[PDB]
């Protein structure tokens, strides 16, 4: 079907929000990577489509999303990126698990709500 901008917000804002409130494993994804305040400076070499947390609630306060694919695309996107580029023990690596874990517990009923 057709979305309108303020229906996807409504409904999906509460899923990213359930990302947001995981503190401390949220932390590293609120902001865009930026390798020279992070000090990691191959990380575009690894990672060529960054996402994080703040763009998607752009996105989605703004209206940059026609459908609700594109939203859960972003949000996959970025556990991917965070997957590739950390290692397997490594903190980052195992804060996006957690993340990922919440996602899949609350977005499922919304896209069967939504469409
Ligand atoms: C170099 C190691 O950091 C990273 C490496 C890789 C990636 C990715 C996303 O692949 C992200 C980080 C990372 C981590 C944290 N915080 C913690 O790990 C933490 C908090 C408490 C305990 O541990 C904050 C930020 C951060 C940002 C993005 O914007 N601001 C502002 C920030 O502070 C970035």
């Amino acid at each position: 079907k057709i979305f309108k901008p303020e229906e996807l917000r409504q409904a999906l804002m509460p899923t990213l929000e359930a990302l947001y409130r995981q503190d401390p494993e949220s932390l590293p994804f609120r902001q865009p990577v930026d390798p020279q305040l992070l000090g990691i400076p191959d990380y575009f070499d690894i990672v060529k489509n960054p996402m994080d947390l703040s763009t998607i609630k752009r996105k989605l306060d703004t209206g940059q999303y026609q459908e609700p694919w594109q939203y859960v695309d972003d949000v996959w996107l970025m556990f991917n990126n965070a997957w590739l580029y950390n290692r397997k023990t490594s903190r980052v690596y195992k804060f996006c698990s957690k993340l990922a874990e919440v996602f899949e517990q609350e977005i499922d009923p919304v896209m069967q709500s939504l469409g």
